[PDB]
């Protein structure tokens, strides 16, 4: 042999390729893979303690967490100006005039106070779409978008609109979904409280064939008073006709308008729905890559999820989708990890266009131990997973090492920064992370075979889980054991806001990192306790109490202040939630001391 | 009963206003301004020096600034993008036999890189998407409509600029027929520098002769065919004799006076920097100049392209002043005066619990010898009542805006006072400090005197917190990019260009001190300083700092100077000469 890449990656590039490598040496990999991860995190000394400090006030109450990952009221607390110019709509046509004509129709009808534009966007029509629009060009502040035909372009004709959209509030219509007059209105009225929200209206099924535009334009409720078409179902061999409906309905007054519903993006219907436009340059838009099957709407609501925006229903949006004369979850696989992937088994497993968990690390001098560093995450029982570095101005070989390594691996990924910190090479790190599930591991350091995947359960027991932290093992840079790391049994935020009790290895919800401020750059050290201090702001947190992370062990006299200074500071600029009447003061003039008093001001 | 804001502006809202006022009322007022502005900054005490420190390594030789503000050669030097390709907007109303031509000459591309071809049409009568749906299986060709409400050129700009979907977007109007190497004469700029903008030369020709067919199997004729007389010998675009003098523009010091929306190709990220073409406008230009003119103030360079030339096609049977101060603006007197809408002249003001002496200063902006000029104050977080005063004393001030912000440091609250200025001209000015009542003017001057210019600064004298006179401020007699490069020999009263500023990376949000020699430092290397030798600044100075803070002070300092290692300096390093923490002696060691 020589020098190669790790075993796990292997397989998937070898289960990759169409021409099957032979079982032979397969096989011979997939063992070597097996016994390299096969430890398993050893659990730690059982303690027993006093959940909330006692000298915790008993007047101080933290602002409750959110009752769900899209709790939106929970973020309407959340206190912290904008420009509520209008609503820009976006209609995809694809032929079909004399029903965008309709919908176009019940948008004159519109009895709001806000401003709108109508954007009829035509993917290669062959009927004459430009036609009806000038017809309306009286009527509403319209206008027109055109591409030419090549295929079934959706993702592509809805990206012109909102790309021609010129407000801050964007809003998708398919052609066939007539609006009612309160329409606009209300949604609106809800983006102009708050825009972190992506609004969804229901809709209902109506035959609108008998009739004509006209008649729309004339009877300003015309659309409300249609009959809700019939559906011939067949049941087992012999038919059942029922009134169709909309399937999210059901689904809309058992969470309270989706505010306790953790995974909000299966609702998300691009067919009417609403949001605030800057979303598009923070999750991006419809892929086009998806074809006339679908899945770019759950796709796309999912990178909404993941950046932070909520989602909610409006009954108000109620759309009226005109009659034209199974399995999903295989189509979202790929693009969203999240809920719906579920993990192969390293023969038949392979390689994933998005990755389910991303392990960033700040690298900075870290020449020797990084290599090891990053097959500690490389081998790991999840085979599912990338690893993203950011090197931070190393004055050494180190970005050198990190490309005669991984410049190739389908894997890794790393990028260099003229030095700016530790606070800073994180942000940097975790923005290049793909996954949702994402894990630190610092340079000198190394993780255990199943340390993210122990994680990786208690995150689907608990899907309102924002963080989830082990503990470690003090450890000789060398490699050599020399103590178990301080282990605090259970987790609760009055304890940490007391002290630094979050372990390393720990793991959050990149949704729930985007919720936050993200890494404080301007500290020389607390930058974990201030990261994970703000977590817990965002979500509960999960502690399993077994060892999956080693870690080397390595305070010239004025340095020590700084540190002292740095923490205290951490737990008052968590005034964020909105406490003021109190304060976590030092309760001695000592540097390594760390007792605190709480000073009532 | 009696007790208002301040002279200058107080008539300016008044010349302004519909309703002669008594010119009695007013003329005391005029006094006022007069005698509280007659006053004029006395000469410097003069000092006689050597230009360059005699310590400068005859080995170092500090890379040579532009030729002129738009040298997008020497920027080229200075120092992955995605080079996705062209988004060419083309603006139409009616001329549908023309836009078929001038679609068929972009089917005549030759180039490599990808582009699109959006149809603008604002408001046509006549059927543009038939022809748009006629050149289909041709180009990559979008079309894009709004209704007639007028004459909406930047209207419709903007939209096909907002439908662009690549990274580098380019106009053309209607009738602008491209030569066959038009995209790739702009790509072949656009990817190598980003940060400047392309200016494409014109010809008038005659067309009606033809159809848009002719030029898509001869291929070779919008290049044949002759020139006319538009409404010498024939008609050229007087653009033309300036570009072969300037070098292109390359040595024009007011380049936004040869942008033309008609063929032009530049970095989207511009209109998300600069602002998109003002909708303000009618039938006809300043919006080209206008649009021009904020590139040129963030940093953007402007490069006539030859191998861009259009042909203007012949029609058939068929304003600034208030935004634009840099080079149009008239220095028009007081009784006649008035509000400008973009400004020539702001100053910000960092503010931190300067409540005492905050009104003095802001005061002192607005009554200068200059009108035309604002003020821009950044409350840092102010523990103090700061804030009120600013608010109760100019929350309404029609040349006054402030801000409010968490504590974060000098370098973050200038970042953003700065960032709100809106004029062409900046100068600095500390809260508890207070200037000279014709010093914004005489700053003004030297500008005027010359557009090389990067920044221009005088000297002061100090005073106590109270006012009492104290010593006369530093002064170091004549700049030099090497003098500043060290020892800080640019004195209290600094104005800059807003270009300039734009060129550099802003204020330092990071070091306690030494903010100031960073910036005019970051100045420094991208234009030339001129040194008024007055006094013209009057400036507290406030006593007892602790060894320990002293011992990052000339930290700091010294890292300044070092981080002045983008001029690609590697060679040589500013050292201390001493471990003393007050002392400033360097030496260059040889690294
Ligand atoms: C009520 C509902 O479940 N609506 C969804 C459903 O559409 P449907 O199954 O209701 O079919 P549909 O034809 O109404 O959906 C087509 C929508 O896409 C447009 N179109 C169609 C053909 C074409 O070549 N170009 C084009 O832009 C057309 O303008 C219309 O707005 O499934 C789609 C999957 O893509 C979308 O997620 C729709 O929002
Ligand atoms: C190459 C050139 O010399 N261009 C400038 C010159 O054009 P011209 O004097 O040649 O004016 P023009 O008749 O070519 O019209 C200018 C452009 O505006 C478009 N248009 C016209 C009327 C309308 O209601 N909507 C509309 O979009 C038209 O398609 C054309 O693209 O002077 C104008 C003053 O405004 C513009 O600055 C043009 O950029
Ligand atoms: O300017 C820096 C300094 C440190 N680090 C990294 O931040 C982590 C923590 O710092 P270090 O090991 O030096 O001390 P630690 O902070 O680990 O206790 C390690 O990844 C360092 O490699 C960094 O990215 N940039
Ligand atoms: O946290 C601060 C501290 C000061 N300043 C402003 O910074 C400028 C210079 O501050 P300082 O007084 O320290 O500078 P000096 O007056 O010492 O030159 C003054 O206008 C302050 O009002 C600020 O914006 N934020
Ligand atoms: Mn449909
Ligand atoms: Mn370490
Ligand atoms: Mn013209
Ligand atoms: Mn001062």
């Amino acid at each position: 042999a020589v020098i190669d890449i790790d075993a796990a990656t292997k397989i998937m590039c070898s289960n990759a390729k169409a021409i099957s490598l032979n079982e032979v040496e397969k096989n011979e990999i997939i063992s070597k893979y097996r016994e390299i991860t096969a430890k398993k995190s050893e659990r730690a000394e059982l303690k027993e303690v006093e959940p909330i400090p006692l000298d915790w006030p008993s007047d101080l109450t933290l602002p409750p967490l959110p009752e769900s990952t899209n709790d939106y009221v929970w973020a309407g607390k959340r206190k912290e100006q904008l420009i509520i110019d209008g609503l820009s709509i976006v209609i995809p046509t694809y032929n079909r005039a004399k029903i965008l004509a309709i919908t176009l129709a019940c948008l004159c009808n519109q009895k709001t106070i806000y401003d709108y534009e109508v954007i009829v966007a035509d993917d290669g029509s062959k009927e004459n779409i430009e036609e009806i629009v000038r017809e309306f060009e009286s009527l509403l502040n319209i206008k027109y978008v055109r591409q030419k035909d090549y295929g079934y372009q959706l993702c592509a004709v809805r990206n012109l609109g909102l790309r021609a959209a010129k407000y801050n509030y964007v809003a998708i219509l398919d052609c066939d979904m007539a609006p009612n007059p309160l329409w606009v209105q209300s949604y609106m009225e809800l983006l102009a409280v708050d825009d972190n929200v992506a609004l969804i209206g229901p809709r209902k099924y109506i035959d609108t064939s008998k009739h004509t535009y006209l008649d729309f334009l004339s009877q300003k409720s015309l659309i409300n008073e249609i009959p809700e078409i019939i559906t011939n179902n067949q049941v087992a061999g012999k038919v059942e006709q029922n009134k169709s409906v909309d399937w999210r309905i059901e689904h809309f007054k058992n969470t309270d308008n989706l505010r306790l519903c953790n995974t909000p993006f299966r609702f998300f219907s691009g067919g009417n729905v609403a949001f605030a436009k800057k979303w598009l340059f923070r999750a991006g838009w419809f892929d086009e890559e998806f074809t006339h099957w679908g899945g770019e709407d759950n796709e796309f609501g999912y990178r909404l999820y993941r950046e932070g925006c909520y989602f909610r229903s409006v009954e108000g949006a109620m759309a009226y989708h005109q009659e034209p004369p199974n399995i999903t979850v295989q189509l979202l696989q790929q693009k969203v990890p999240y809920f719906y992937r579920k993990k192969e088994k390293i023969e038949s497993a392979t390689l994933k266009r998005v990755p389910l968990v991303s392990i960033y690390i700040p690298a900075y001098n870290c020449s020797k131990y990084i290599v090891r560093c990053v097959e500690s995450a490389l081998n790991q029982t999840i085979t599912d997973l990338e690893v993203c570095i950011c090197d931070d101005g190393s004055t050494d070989d180190t970005l050198r090492i990190l490309q005669e390594h991984y410049a190739n691996h389908p894997r890794v990924r790393f990028i260099s920064q003229k030095n700016k910190g530790i606070g800073s090479a994180s942000n940097t790190a975790v923005r290049l992370c793909r996954g949702f599930y994402i894990g630190q591991l610092d340079s000198d350091d190394f993780l255990e075979p199943d340390a993210v995947e122990l994680c990786l359960d208690e995150f689907r027991k608990d899907l309102s889980l924002a963080c989830v932290y082990t503990t470690n093992r003090n450890i000789d840079r060398e490699g050599n054991l020399i103590s178990n790391g301080y282990n605090w049994p259970i987790y609760s935020r009055e304890k940490l806001t007391s002290a630094m009790i979050c372990h390393h290895f720990r793991m959050f919800t990149a949704r729930a990192w985007n919720l936050t401020e993200g890494f404080n750059e301007s500290i020389s050290n607390a930058v974990d306790y201030d990261m994970y201090l703000k977590l817990s702001e965002v979500g509960p947190f999960k502690h399993i109490n077994k060892i999956c992370y080693n870690r080397v062990l390595h305070s010239i006299k004025k340095l020590d202040i700084q540190k002292e200074n740095h923490f205290k500071v951490v737990n008052e600029s968590l005034s964020r939630l909105g406490i003021k009447k109190y304060k976590y003061s030092p309760l001695t003039n000592l540097n390594e001391c760390r007792k605190y008093t709480w000073e009532k001001i």
